[PDB]
């Protein structure tokens, strides 16, 4: 198993390919009442490269990369929005990014509550440690 | 300058000395018209041997923290509890420990709001990426 | 990675998320850019997405015959012959015992 | 870093926390300098803040047409193009099938 | 954790930035019953560029900055200063710049007193040795 | 680190951040267990501290003969000598010429 | 030229020892119209070792030291204490040990001012930076 | 640095900054204590001065016969010899041809 | 990783997940085996947990005093003192100046 | 980034926990119109330990893990069984492991077909080579 | 024994030679009451090259392959097709590609059937675990 | 591998699997493409062969006298001699003694 | 591979292939000897099978104890336990809070 | 070190603790020589200070233009521009949106 | 501690300034009933630079030292000059050079006398060793 | 030439010969109109082992070593004493030990003087810098 | 370096510029020093030499006979012969054919 790698190690073959910018996907938009998923293929992106926002129910999904050529360039942007239901419980939203580079935003409607939340702890500029769950 | 360290480096010169479990400090708590400030000296543990949780408006700040001599241990705990004021924007809490090693919990009272939360985006297990400032 | 032979430049790039109207192909002397740029409300808001890529042609291509191309396909291709060589498709026959 | 392309020499500073008034510009043959001076009184006493950028333009860039301009973000921008190539800003027709 | 460095480290970054220079700062002065807090974002600024003069109760901040790019410079300056009231302890008067790189100058009022100063070690040009706290 | 002299077994620890009454000194053969609580309610909640320290004794300690001292400073003294040496202090007599 | 060493290194040499203790010196005090001066030969003890305080009109030298030999210590302590006259102006006192290992108060009376203090900026724990003299 | 002898356990310690009544010398089994104390008013206030000396004796040294002797030039000196040999001064007649 | 002091020969393992009646500990001379069956009908067909934990418990260990206790938490811990040593839990009294 | 390893790696920790066995998921089984999925925590196991069988419409998931220590060994098994509903298309299901170590088995219902198959080839014993998806 | 390499190993050779596509085989498609078996020599291609798909009863089996030479290139594709009988179990369909580089697409008909299905699990992009025969 | 002497420039490719009708030769300056395609019904479907060959002439080559010949034995030979030599066979008398 | 615990020596061979009443077990001394031997008729001739696995084992394992049984699934396992520890399965109960 | 660049040429020196009457600055072709000479009568006899700072110039730099300058500070600074560059103070107009 | 080096190591950095040459000090000549001091900044030479003498009771220091740049020189020097009093012993005058680069030649006067001199024993050329001070 | 050593080099040699103490020398005190001389051989010796003493016109030359052999010791010593004449300089008494190992103790009578005494400039402890003759 | 043979252990120290009753010579045990003092008046004041040699004896030495000798030429010899061999002196007898 040569391909250990990060998910954003094969965007360097991508420099002319622009569809890699996060695609329409099947079901994206998940609505029980239970949760609100939010699911994005950020593959074509660092972590370090998002941002992920919140302004009243709005939730914004940002994004831009440049590589350098020998003498050119490769921009790649986007803007994905979304406007949160009335029920959905703004405290508990969750945003992750899995191995394979697939976003997904988490937020639980009113009713169905976990009571609790995992506060991140913020280390320095741009990092966290969360508390990993154990058995 | 030699000592550029993390701020936990020296609690192995600590073993028997149990003065170092969160102290009380000077204004601990800061209830102000704006926020709702919690400091606490959290030298002694690493980010990743805390806890904080969120159940309603009561927050909890949890620790533990072993060590192995040649033959025997030296364990060293703490659990820390404030039950925040009715007032308080539960949604824009905020957690951070500075390279002193000094844990401050900022919850800005609902009033004085910043209308935007800027979503850590959780990474592997137990990490995740916050927006850094820019000028 | 982009075709430099001493015959001509070709540069081939994938554009089949963007309609072709989106698109905008700039020169500036020997630099070459180009832009895309979507933007359609999806159910919940909105959806944008963003490109850019620039090009330094070398001082050997003639910048007076440059064509861009899309295809069925979607794909976008931008060739230029370099000064000196003639762009000429010449069949050759075919001669057997 | 610069951009300091065959095409032109371009210079991108950030002074959103000076205002334009405050801002110095001058030319001295190929040495290039930007300063800063700003000075406003605070509730218990003043403050001040200074700052002085040179750079050294190589012999290829003309000198004759250097602009300065800073925009709504607050940002300066100083950009002149070599003598040799012609800035012109060329938009090319997009074909298809 | 890579990000284990002084916080002047990234100002090689900022070449072209001029907003690095101190800005003012929320709740820049403090002024209790029981103390008269100055902070400062110096983070600019190493240590050794910075210097803090008391010309009786004026107390003055100062700060300079020089990078060599390949043929040009960065320059950067400042000059903060600050009228202490007559009240004010001016022998207890104590600056400090944690890890972050903010600057504080902590001067008490002369009522609450701490009674014994702490009287820093001068060893060679430029350096002390201060007494670090113990319990 | 441990006093372990041929002498003597001897351990200090500073627990002067807990009282007397909340400490707990246990001996299972030859280990020994010093464990601490706090418990006080703060003013918007309440404050706890924990902790455990063990240690395992050599098998020339004599553990009959162990006393466990905490001084007016708050700091607990554990000390045990070991089977065979006489635990008795004696002043030498100073002589001069 | 061998011997450009720190002042404390030949301490080793004086395990058995024990005149090495501040003794004594010529002019110690020195008490005249423009300054109060107290120099001490504490060449047997490291800059970290010493502390230097202040209590109203009462000034505190005190030291501490401790070797390992293979079976055995060598410990060795000072404690000097100087009441200083009430013309001297106590916010100007200044401690140095220069690369002899000669400590020496320097306390101006109140007449004779610099008016200026050249404030130490603390760093880290235990660690000073001061403004160096230029021309 | 103590002499170490098969013979004998001597140890040599300069204490001329220290009064004689002012030291204590103690014995705990095999570990032997030197302690200082000073104490005189100075003009403008007091000065102090205290060390102390710790050695461990080996087992072969006889514990019984220890002499501390400081003499005229302030140097203490202890010695002891060891469990086994006699010390006996003994002066060896010199000869000639 | 299993507790082997001088004193004793402790192991903990969690066994959450499977109810106490479904656990079987074996003794085979020093060879110690813990069993683990699960077996409960899904939804759509039935879903089965299975494990074998096995030991080998050093000759110092006393094997007739052997004590298997899964408490309220779930975990199951095994612990039995080795031949030589006494079990006995000795509180001892805190003196203060 | 330190931990890029497999999802397996972290299974030595857990020689003595036994809750790892595939537990109970959220969502387990979800039966919709269009695919049925099974979802799995197959963390414990490398994928050369688990077997997918599939006897008529009953679907079988099994896995063994064997572990060596000094002296003795820790088994784990288990033996998850499904039965497909009669409108499923036994055809086109298809089983994937995710990096994080997630076994998801998605088989469509008969109406909504993606038509082409994408047969997997057989390379050496045990292994085969799909086509991966191309922009 | 020093030729022990991959089947495409020797296709460097052949940068003019363009015969080394599939050739017609001796009894290529064996059609039996049992099986209905397709047998290609696809030697001049890696596994990772080729394509097979069933789109209904349609087989489809592809291939492409460049090289670069110095200042050119070698291209070499084929598009093989079969359409199988109405009483072949399309389920059970199982493509292998021997060392020797034959591929060879089994696929029996509806009576004589073998009940279970080897489920190969899907791993990492293009790759998948199948299970091994054992004695 | 292509027979590159200073003489002349000479490519064999063996073709025989294709039918001399079926292939196309072109030249586009120094460019030289050799493309084949193949299209057989099967008797359960069809059969596609295809390939694409292409070299690239230095300079030194003569493009005008280019020969392109298929043999009997089914592959096919592309030879071009270089500007500056000729291409004539010259047979030497062989001498005796 | 084979399993030497100091509590017991065992052997798990496959057999399956070979009837039972084909294979001879042998032992001279404490050398081990398995032995098989398969002969049936092909249609077009004959098919033989033959195998001999050979074990030392060591002075420690009691020989008058050794048992060979094979069970359903056709395996062959053969144990046999060392000289001083007494092959005894014990249950151990299992308690809880 | 001294500033070189192509512009021009100058030279920083501190010569505060010198009165400007008793400098003396000389030129010998492309070698500058900077003195200095100090002389008061101290309490008990004299003191004085001396220095000499030597510079070579470059063949680049004009030397008809030299100007030598002490400012308030008492810091002396020698500049002169090359032949060839032209010593103009040029300020930029800074233009906005 | 980087800092230990000699005095004059920073000289190099003082190739333009000229300043460094011996200033006027605090207090640089002392006439006490016990001594006269003269105490000098030479910190710009080394000791093999300087030279002092005595011509009955006229004392003279003197200093040269010379730097080769590139392509030209920096030449400094000093002549000072002091009378001593009738009254001062001119047989027991000593003059030293401490680490941080001050001259202090220590003359005493007839009345308060030592009674013993230290010889210095003259080794090579230029060089002498003196009697260390022991306790 | 093997033999470009110290003078002392050869004193291992001598641990059991006691000759090698300073002997009467030939012309050993030589006592002329002009200078007062004194020659011994301190070859033994070390010059940081010497010492000389001046009290009033007694002149005191002091020596001692100590070396250690595997088990014992070899301890040297001795005390040559002079008591110059009255007419006898004392200001410009000068010793000097040459590479042969043998001190020199001059000192002129009062009449034959050379006005102008070469002050050596003491150094670190022990040592001192003498101004070299030049031509 | 000491002569120590198995038969025995001498000493030669050169004590010429010392008279023999100058000297010194003391054991203590396995401890032999050897001390020497000088006192002369000059012509000018006073001359002294003083000396001290420390050997320690290893315990195979016979301390009962030891003689310290010295000879016309002024050199001490100290010999002891160790225990366990006779000091004898055997003149062997030649013979020849």
């Amino acid at each position: 198993f040569e391909d250990m790698m990060p998910y954003w190690a094969q965007r360097h073959s991508m420099l002319n390919n622009f569809n890699n910018i996060v695609p329409q996907q099947l079901n994206e938009v998940e609505n029980t009442a239970q949760k609100f998923c939010v699911k994005l293929d950020v593959a074509a992106f660092k972590p370090e490269e998002l941002k992920v926002n919140l302004e009243g129910h709005v939730l914004t999904i940002e994004g831009h990369h440049e590589v350098k050529t020998e003498h050119g360039f490769s921009k790649r942007s986007f803007t994905r929005q979304f406007t949160l239901p009335k029920d959905v419980d703004l405290a508990h939203i969750h945003t992750v990014i899995n191995k394979e580079g697939q976003m997904t935003i988490d937020a639980p409607k009113t009713g169905s509550n976990t009571t609790v939340r995992a506060l991140p702890i913020h280390t320095s500029a741009g990092h966290a440690v969360t508390q990993k769950p154990s058995s």
